[PDB]
């Protein structure tokens, strides 16, 4: 049994976007351009990404949500996932010692158990910065958040901790790991137009920016033209 | 515990549609707001008809959000009332007809021509027409969410039985996916629509508002998708 008409209003968002989502495409093609091994460009992620997280906690934005690493591009060459998930420990080097607290979301327990402990260790030491959170989506999916909130609710239930009819918008929120408040704004480099199962609960009223700009090159100038462009919009959230 | 590593998704089999802009487009030609409303379902039997002929199977269209409570009564009521309309336009096409979303929200007649709808083109073998009325992606993960829950709770299935296969038949909206999505009145974003089945669709947006949507429009929309299909494949 359904209900929805009278229900409440319940939405996670907003002149400056609190929470900017990002999808970093680009680095091969852009090794290939220049003529560097495809090994590079993988290369200039972390620090671009620094970089991104000072310009924008200057701006006033608080959190920022990066898409590093799918559930699908496990099936890219065997030597590139090797090299990726090795150069993302060099995440402690960049950050540890900022203003920036760090946090992953994905499923960690499959991943080298080195990784799983420089991940541990990166979020424990930023865990009390007070400045910009920086989320970094690894081994995440928007199916896979999805299913592990169902399977954690189906669990309380078979347990007697809820009932159906306590199974709403607020606590699927609670279950999820990426939670309130959604991105205001995502960004997509690299010219492709779709999400690609990255967010998906959570962009349900999120603001789309694509750029045809391949990430290495998505300095200062093209963040600042994005941010204004989403200052353009006019979001009505299903209203007037 | 975790562990990660489709029979869903040239011509695009399933287009997912957002017929937005219809108020602009009433308020720039001086018409009342009413008249832009007056124009969804007769625009959306046409655009079936050219998909049609395309080779195009289904089309799902957002008519009205689980967010569109939130206007006034006066256009809620005229939107719900004008919804009847639908028995009209199509009980007596080729157009094979599903209403997804939350029906027992809706005015009773309404309800009555919905079901006479779904009735009189039940066997209809050209395009199926998916209306997302009183419709929204959160409504549809919550939905498939108590009932599998309910599953659990009767001995059907065991949480370890949880995944991607399971979680899409209980959904409103099934397998095929929307290849392609086309959103007109020039806004960029998905407004609570498809929310799971959109995870690999390509988003195609147009300042174009909906009821100057023609034939041509359309024929551009599938042109940019076959350029990102050779670019992206
Ligand atoms: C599987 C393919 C085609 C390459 C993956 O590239 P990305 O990680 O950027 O994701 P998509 O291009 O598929 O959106
Ligand atoms: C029925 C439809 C097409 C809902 C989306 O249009 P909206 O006008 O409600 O979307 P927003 O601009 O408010 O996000
Ligand atoms: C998804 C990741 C890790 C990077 C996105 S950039 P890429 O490596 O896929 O390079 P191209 O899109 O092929 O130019
Ligand atoms: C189809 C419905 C009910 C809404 C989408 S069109 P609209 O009423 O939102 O018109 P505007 O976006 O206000 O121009
Ligand atoms: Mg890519
Ligand atoms: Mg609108």
């Amino acid at each position: 049994s359904c209900s929805l008409n009278l229900q409440t209003e319940k939405l996670c968002y907003e002149l400056m976007p609190k929470h900017i989502a990002l999808i970093m495409d680009g680095n091969r093609r852009w090794a290939k351009d220049k003529g560097l091994e495809v090994y590079e460009g993988h290369k200039h992620i972390i620090p671009k990404l620094k970089e991104i997280c000072d310009i924008s906690s200057k701006l006033g934005i608080q959190i920022i949500t990066a898409f590093a690493f799918s559930t699908e591009n496990w099936k890219r060459s065997k030597e590139e996932v090797d090299f990726l998930l090795q150069m993302f420990e060099e995440i402690y080097d960049e950050f540890s010692r900022s203003g920036v607290r760090v946090s992953i979301i994905g499923c960690k327990s499959d991943l080298p158990m080195t990784l799983q402990k420089c991940i541990a260790l990166t979020e424990e030491t930023t865990k009390g910065n007070k400045g910009l959170h920086l989320v970094i989506a690894l081994n995440y999916g928007g199916y896979y958040d999805i299913l592990q909130a169902t399977k954690s609710i189906v669990n309380k239930a078979m347990n007697g901790l809820l009932d159906v009819e306590d199974i709403n918008k607020n606590l699927f929120d609670q279950e999820l790991e990426s939670k309130c408040p959604n991105p205001d704004l995502l960004i997509r480099t690299g010219g492709e137009q779709r999400v690609s199962n990255f967010l998906l609960w959570q962009l349900a009223y999120t603001e789309f920016y694509f750029t045809n700009t391949l990430f290495p090159d998505f300095g200062e100038e093209d963040l600042k033209e994005a941010i204004m462009n989403f200052q353009q919009r006019h979001r009505r959230f299903g209203g007037h």
